[PDB]
Order: C-alpha cells, then structure tokens, then sequence
DNA sequence: TAGGGTTAGGG
C-alpha cells in the first residue's frame, strides 16, 4: 500500500466550527478515509483551524485535489499535500509557489529534457536553464514555473527526480530576500 | 492555515 505520507492532505483555514465528523463528511466524497482529525489546542481544546485527511490510495487524492476549490461548513479551505514532520522544518515548506528551483543539471542539459520529466506533474509556463552573467556558462540549475500550486508540491513530496538521465534535487523556489532570511 | 505523549540507546 502506498506510504501514509503520500496519502494525506493538509486541511487549511477550517472555519471555527469544522469538527472531525464534519470534515470526514465532506471529503469522503472523494474516498475512504483511513484518518481524519482537526487539530486542537492541547489545552483549551479549541480548534486551531487546520487538520489532516488521509486516503486508501493516492489516486483518490487527486480525485480530491483535482476538486478544489474545497467549501467545508460554508467556508473556503485550503487542502495541500501533507509536507512531513522533517521537511516541515525547512524554511518556506508550507508556502503556496508554483516555481521549483532544480539543483544539480549536467551541461548539456536542455528545456526538452526538463519537459520530459515535468510535464507529467502539471502545466509549465515558464522554464530556465541558469547561466552566469557575462559568461554565458551553465550554472547547473534551472527554474521552472507551473500554473498550479499542487503541481510543485507533488513534485517536492518526492525524493528523486531524473532530468537528462540523472537525479536532481528539486525544491520550492525561494525568493532573493527569502534565501538571505534563512541562510 | 503545519500533526495527534511522533525523532539518538546502550554497549
């Protein structure tokens, strides 16, 4: 079976009065669910207004995904790919992009390539082969935009990725002032 | 809108 981690999704913005029932009750529409909860406060036992939802396969997943956007007791919610206790620890990790930063592209590496392994995740608008400025040299990594948020978190829930026949590393592109904040 | 007593022993 398909690994818990891959089979939940990160229920965000829960209107004040979302309880576990109400929550099972809307998205098992979309399949059966082997867990659902909303996060409380350990104390007052209050909602924090976020919980988790988990499916039999990832397959239902997308059915869910591909459902947004999601109204659960007649308020806007924001489902996403659960990123695990680890990478969570990663600076930006639950933030909503749609451009991926690929570390580690050999020389020869061109935009048919990162077509070729990209595409089946989502609509691409935009792609970029980095070079130094001045002289015209391959960085070794390139960006690539989608259209679509979840398209980029499906992508960097995985670890390995092969562009131009070897693995890269791909992670959530972060802004000029984001890098400096947390290097 | 980021997790539910869910993360380094003892040889």
């Amino acid at each position: 079976k398909e690994p818990e981690q891959l089979r939940k999704l990160f229920i965000g913005g829960l209107s004040f009065e979302t309880t576990d029932e109400s929550l099972r009750s809307h998205f098992e529409q979309w399949g059966t669910l082997t867990d659902c909860v909303v996060m409380r406060d350990p104390n007052t036992k209050r909602s924090r207004g976020f919980g988790f939802v988990t499916y039999a396969t990832v397959e239902e997943v997308d059915a869910a995904m591909n459902a947004r956007p999601h109204k659960v007791d007649g308020r806007v919610v924001e489902p996403k790919r659960a990123v695990s206790r680890e990478d969570s620890q990663r600076p930006g990790a639950h933030l909503t992009v749609k451009k991926i930063f690929v570390g580690g592209i050999k020389e020869d590496t061109e935009e048919h390539h990162l077509r070729d392994y990209f595409e089946q995740y989502g609509k691409i608008e935009v792609i970029e082969i980095m070079t130094d400025r001045g002289s015209g040299k391959k960085r070794g990594f390139a960006f690539v935009t989608f259209d679509d948020h979840d398209s980029v978190d499906k992508i960097v829930i995985q670890k390995y990725h092969t562009v131009n026949g070897h693995n890269c590393e791909v992670r959530k592109a972060l802004s000029k002032q984001e890098m400096a904040s947390a290097s």
